[PDB]
């Protein structure tokens, strides 16, 4: 659907309510710590402080707050108290928040301790994928187009994109059409329109493409268990680029997308 400036307006708070809890929690992914305390800390801020709610809990019967990835793990993470944070490790906090009816979805990769080579270098590469897909986003670009830049990317940079999850529309619900698919692929058609809100989360991993899904219905991994990593951003479409409503102050790149001169 097409989001109005009142629809935005909600849509940029949420969205920087949901980049808040991953400027937030950036100190306590330490060596140590658990993934079931960095999701206490998150749910306690967005609750307590932010005064808003996860859209995570419940959601398909997801059981916390919000989605915490390590190394293997692609995505869906659940996080456990159990779970220990160690020198190296590569670790995707995926937060979504509920404000004034509209959700902000958002996640960002942090390394622990010690980074080791490969691991910076897929996280750099991912997330370069996430800002190449930022900036070719206006009206008239296919969604099709920006899966295949993503894709060509990846790919000449020596890493594998993940086809079975992808970006999704966005707004008072959470999941909203059209998928947002970071590949190019042939049941791909949609012309981008301005007032069109949807996120853009590549998933790559160092390895194969593969992945394999848990027990547990939501943690998927790497078939080839090899590193994977991601980046998210919630964003809307202008009338000459786009804006991304979940910039943080680490982001090198503007909120703010225009194509014009
Ligand atoms: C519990 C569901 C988590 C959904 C993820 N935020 P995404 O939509 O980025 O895959
Ligand atoms: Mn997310
Ligand atoms: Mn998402
Ligand atoms: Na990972």
């Amino acid at each position: 659907s097409i989001k109005t400036p009142e629809d935005i307006e909600k849509m940029r708070v949420a969205g920087r309510l949901a980049a808040e809890v991953l400027e937030m929690i950036e100190p306590y992914v330490k060596p140590g710590v658990s993934t079931g305390e960095l999701d206490r800390i998150c749910n306690d801020y967005i609750v307590n402080e932010q005064h808003a709610v996860s859209a995570c809990l419940g959601y398909h019967g997801y059981p916390k707050s919000v989605c915490i990835s390590i190394n293997e793990v692609v995505c869906h993470g659940i996080p456990d108290d159990a779970k220990l944070l160690k020198d190296g490790d590569i670790v995707n906090i995926d937060v979504t928040v509920i404000k004034d009816g509209f959700h902000g979805d958002t996640s960002k990769m942090f390394i622990v301790g010690k980074p080791t080579i490969m691991g910076e270098r897929l996280c750099r590469i991912t997330q370069e994928s996430l800002y190449l897909a930022l900036r070719m986003v206006k009206p008239g670009i296919n969604l099709r187009e920006i899966g295949a830049a993503i894709q060509k990317f990846v790919e000449a940079e020596g890493f594998s994109v993940v086809r079975e999850y992808c970006g999704h529309g966005i707004g008072r619900g959470f999941h909203e059409e059209p998928q947002v698919l970071h590949y190019d692929s042939r049941e791909t058609n949609v012309v981008l329109k301005p007032g069109m809100t949807f996120t853009i989360e590549p998933m790559v991993n160092a390895g194969k493409k593969e992945i394999r899904t848990m027990k547990d219905g939501w943690t998927v991994k790497t078939k080839d268990r090899s590193l994977s990593a991601q980046y998210e951003h919630t964003i809307v479409v202008t009338d000459n680029g786009c804006e991304i409503l979940t910039l943080r102050k680490d982001d090198t790149i503007p909120a703010i997308i225009s194509h014009d001169e």
